[PDB]
């Protein structure tokens, strides 16, 4: 599991991501759960997260 603000950071980034939260996480998690990071993650090779994950937003 993860903590209260993992939690929210997870709803949070899956909001910012639009990846469906679990690659949200996934990105989420090895971003340290920075959030920024995540985004930056993210966001740094968002033509390459599958749209599996990209989802329909």
């Amino acid at each position: 599991r993860l903590n209260p603000v993992q939690l929210e950071l997870l709803n949070k980034l899956h909001l910012e991501t639009k990846l469906n939260a679990e690659y949200t996480f996934m990105l989420a998690e090895q971003s340290n759960w920075n959030y920024e990071v995540a985004i930056k993650g993210f966001q740094s090779s968002m033509n390459g997260i599958p749209r599996e994950a990209f989802v329909q937003f």
